[PDB]
């Protein structure tokens, strides 16, 4: 439940 935010940060840009 963290990498997955790190994951998204990854589709933020």
């Amino acid at each position: 439940g963290l990498f997955d935010i790190i994951k998204k940060i990854a589709e933020s840009f």
